[PDB]
């Protein structure tokens, strides 16, 4: 069983994101094997973009990953773990899979990209440690900005609040 509406403490990312993925093998019938779930993780993450999207890569579970993790989420999962008995515990060993607070998005739906000036536009680039050899003017930066934000977007050090 599971509470169905839980808080997401401990690990939000690493939570609420597995914890709905594992009602997708129970609801449609689906084989719980390290072989068949790595395959469903990865197909899951298809609708899932930023902090989950990172977690299954770290998982594994990713076009671009070659896949094949064992005691990492896969293993428990296979053997009836609930998503709320692993990341917690998983805490303990690594933090990475947690603290994916690198959102899909930066706050730049907090800032507006025409008022700014390249230099901050600088910082964001910076703060998704880029570097780039080949631009211009802000309205530039702005353009290759759009694209590259939700591949890196490094959302600033505090909650989704």
């Amino acid at each position: 069983q599971e509470a169905g509406g839980r808080p997401g403490a401990d690990c939000e990312v690493c939570k609420e994101f597995l914890n709905r993925f594992y009602k997708s093998l129970i609801d449609r019938g689906v084989n719980f094997s390290l072989d068949t779930i790595e395959k469903e993780l990865i197909s899951f993450c298809l609708d899932t973009k930023g902090k989950e999207n990172r977690l299954c890569y770290y998982l594994g579970a990713t076009k671009d990953a070659a896949t094949k993790i064992l005691s990492e989420v896969t293993r428990p999962m296979s053997v009836h773990m609930p998503a709320m008995k692993i990341c917690e515990k998983l805490k303990k060993l690594d933090s990475q899979i947690c603290e994916l607070k690198y959102e899909k998005t930066l706050d730049l739906a907090s800032v507006d990209l025409r008022k700014m000036r390249v230099a901050e536009l600088k910082q964001i680039l910076h703060s998704w440690g880029e570097e780039c050899r080949a631009c211009a003017e802000k309205t530039d930066y702005v353009n290759l900005i759009q694209e590259l934000a939700p591949k890196y977007a490094a959302t600033h050090p505090k909650t989704e609040l």
